[PDB]
């Protein structure tokens, strides 16, 4: 089981010696992030390891990262590593490959523009009101608040409503049909990465890592609203009634599902990360709350243009994403033999960009382990390399919902800080530790005290 | 197990209704050829069926065949369907895909030219002398001759000698090390086509459909002759010491092995097919023997330029290949969604050209089941469509050893007909029947009487 296990030794590329069949997966016992920082420290700018028999080439040179993510995206590095068994979710944009992804990116792009986001803000604002009343409830109880529930309820509230046009107080309504389905769906893989040779077997088995009932539920659910108002689902329906063939009925369901996966636990974790940093830095929480009340006096409701007016809110969000890039890694499959910036890359290799390691690299960040929003001040922001700081990826296949995610979090933070201050309690994990999973998340959930202003 | 089994029903393309998981493979019980002729008769110009869950789209329009084989070869239809587990034989030109095949086709092309073939004829001639003395031995015994042994011994003689630079009277020397290895190698697949989802499993199993000892044998065997004369092996070594990277040591072994597979049973079967047609048509055998003795009086030895002088020999060979195209089918994988000659072809579909069916189509061939070499006379040959008659494929990925194969067979036929006449005996399968396997071969071996002129 050492096929390809001599690839990096042949290329002269350093890296940890793999074991037969397993590759270097045993080193993942301390997590992706610790493994990336160690390899970066041990082997320098480039190194290779094996997910089972799959060679993975890590790169850290920003010139080389730009070549992979931007310049050679369409011709060489178009796709992420295969993920399955997907079934009909093969039509999702994040799973699609080559021309099929290229077409999906074109049809969905006008839906994620600045203009469309401003027309969705009044919807996001309503769920912000739900977040505040769900928070002040647990605030009544002096007993501390585990944020992942009230924030996860908010994160799922917005993302499924926008993606499917429904309305739910998901916390106070565990009964709505569009809730229980989305709940078991968002509960989420191993040997599919270590042993990806089984995926074709798993596919023909009719196996779907997505539950079979939820997918059949959402399909008939979207067909319900065909018989008919500014949401992801609605903006995609308008794209059908328009070059590329329009989004099919099944493709449309695939995109709405993939938006919930890319948006639920991602937003919920960053919101818990942000509030942990604001609780352990009262001055930053004070300076932020003072900015919100200046832009929005008398607890004025937030709007699209006022959110972009809050520079310190943008600095706090960006600095949290540097410390906690929940994707941890960016990956591209080398579709054909190429040489970039004076280095040969063999066809089939997975090229990985260790975002977590690069975000905490002392060579680019003074005291990289400290939460310091002034790194993103208008003075100091010009020194940050866009290919070192990559919380939303980069190039033509970056996070297409990036603008929305930032708006959605900022809108939640404004509505929460306008009403509450946040302090740590005796059970808050200080220092916070990271869980060893496929998304960067706090090891133990963030528990904080929530006082009412 | 009906994924993709609704593809042709959706496209409106006719074809036999598949069974779950199996597809249409049960219809293969009477062979590829009978199944292709029936579908052609039943459904007309185009139809689709399923090798398991693999959609196969059959086309018969010569304009559309030209588009697939020639015009859209490099951009859409570059590859045959996957074949494995191959191991290091992935570097063989017939197995290689996309740019890797494109490079191999360039490096090997100058080796299969008209000029190089003329320099190999003196080597092929020697094994022709071995064929005659091996034939006159069984001719001494009035007992009939099973041709597949004396011809198979000749076919393996030439193809392995040219591909590896050795010399063997393989019939009279079952002791030479380069014989027993080539023998067990040439003895040769099922669910790899019906259930190709297992190939990745079989690969990581370290399974090699090629025996593990023979491959390790030939590698050290080629390295023996590195320490050093007009053969395939020698012409490839000269290509290394020369744009594309040169043939590696392992790639060179892969090509020499793939030449033996493409050349042994193919040549041996056509030679048995040809001699069956000459035995059951004494006038054609007479007219051919009269041509050989006019071009080559006094049983003169054949040369390169005299072989191309024998038009009737070329007509007999070509007419045998129409009746018996041992590949039976040409196949290309549609690498991306395309429309050709007003018909949509989905990505991933296997496009198949039913050569056997087209060669016996009454719409192009008057009495297509009769052996009639005059179809290829200088008068009548202009009416034959090169995309209907495709015994060696067509386009940039056709049989690269085509010129050699025709020369090798013609040289054997000249040397055999100069000495012997061939008549059927009471055990000759008349009418000959075809075996139901992956290569077109006589059901029962051809047994004939061999008189000495
Ligand atoms: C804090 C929130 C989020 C973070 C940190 C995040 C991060 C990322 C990252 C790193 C990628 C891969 C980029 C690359 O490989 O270059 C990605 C892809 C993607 N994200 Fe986000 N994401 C967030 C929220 C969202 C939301 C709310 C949506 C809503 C639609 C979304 C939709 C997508 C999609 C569709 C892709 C795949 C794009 C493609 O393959 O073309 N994400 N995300
Ligand atoms: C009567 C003898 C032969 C017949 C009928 C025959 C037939 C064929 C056919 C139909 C193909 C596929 C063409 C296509 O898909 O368009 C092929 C491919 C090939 N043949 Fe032959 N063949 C014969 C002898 C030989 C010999 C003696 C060699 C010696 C090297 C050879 C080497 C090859 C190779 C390397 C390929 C693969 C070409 C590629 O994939 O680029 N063949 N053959
Ligand atoms: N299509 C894909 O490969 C996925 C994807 C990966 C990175 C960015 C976007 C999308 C995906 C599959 C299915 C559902 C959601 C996401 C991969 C396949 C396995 N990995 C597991 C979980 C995951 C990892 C990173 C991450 C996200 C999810 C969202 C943004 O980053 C997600
Ligand atoms: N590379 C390939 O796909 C092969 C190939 C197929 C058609 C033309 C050329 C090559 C091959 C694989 C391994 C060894 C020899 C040939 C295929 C894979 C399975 N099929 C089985 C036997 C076979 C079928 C048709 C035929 C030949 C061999 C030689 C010319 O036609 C051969």
């Amino acid at each position: 089981g050492t096929h390809s296990h001599g690839l990096f030794k042949k290329l002269g590329i350093p890296g940890p010696t793999p074991l037969p069949f397993l590759g270097n997966i045993l080193s993942y016992h301390k997590g992706f992030c610790m493994f990336d920082m160690e390899c970066h420290k041990k082997y320098g700018k480039v190194w290779g390891f094996y997910d089972g028999q799959q060679p993975v080439l890590a790169i850290t040179d920003p010139d080389m990262i730009k070549t992979v993510l931007v310049k050679e995206c369409y011709s060489v590095f178009t796709n992420r590593r295969p993920f399955g068994p997907v079934g009909f979710m093969k039509s999702a944009i994040s799973i699609a490959e080559d021309e099929e992804w290229k077409r999906l990116r074109s049809l969905l792009s006008p839906t994620f523009t600045s203009g469309k986001l401003k027309e969705m803000v009044p919807i996001i604002a309503q769920y912000g009101d739900v977040l505040v009343r769900n928070l002040r409830r647990e605030a009544e109880t002096g007993k501390p608040v585990t944020l992942k529930d009230v924030f996860g309820a908010y994160s799922m509230d917005v993302i499924t409503s926008t993606s499917f046009g429904v309305n739910i107080d998901s916390l106070n309504n565990p009964q709505d049909p569009f809730v229980e389905n989305t709940k078991k769906l968002l509960r989420f893989f191993l040997s599919i990465t270590v042993f990806p040779f089984l995926i074709p077997i798993l596919e023909v088995l009719n196996i779907c890592v997505f539950p079979r009932e939820v997918t059949n539920f959402l399909r008939k659910s979207v067909k319900r609203m065909k018989e008919s108002r500014v949401d992801f689902l609605q903006l995609m329906i308008d794209s059908q009634n328009s070059s590329h063939k329009a989004l099919s009925d099944l493709e449309l369901v695939a995109q709405s599902i993939i938006f919930i996966f890319a948006g639920y636990e991602t937003t919920s974790s960053v919101l818990s990360f942000i509030m942990y940093e604001l609780a352990t830095h009262p001055d930053v929480q004070q300076k932020l709350q003072e900015e919100i009340d200046a832009v929005l006096p008398n607890k004025a409701p937030p709007t699209y243009d006022t959110v972009l007016q809050m520079e310190y809110l943008d600095m706090v969000v960006n600095e949290t994403l540097r410390l906690f890039p929940i994707a941890m890694r960016l990956e591209r499959v080398c579709k054909k033999d190429v040489e970039i910036n004076g280095m040969f890359i063999p066809k089939g290799v997975v090229v990985m960009i260790p975002s977590y390691a690069l975000h905490r690299d002392p060579k680019y960040w003074t005291e990289p382990e400290k939460f310091l929003p002034e790194r993103f001040s208008k003075k100091n922001k010009d020194n940050i390399d866009p290919y070192i700081y990559t919380p939303f990826g980069s190039g033509p296949r970056n996070c297409i919902g990036m603008r929305f995610a930032l708006m959605n979090m900022k809108l939640a933070l404004i509505r929460v800080l306008q009403n509450f201050s946040f302090k740590p309690c005796k059970e808050t994990q200080i220092p916070l530790k990271l869980s060893l999973g496929g998304l960067l998340q706090p090891e133990k959930p963030v528990v904080l005290k929530v006082e009412s202003r």
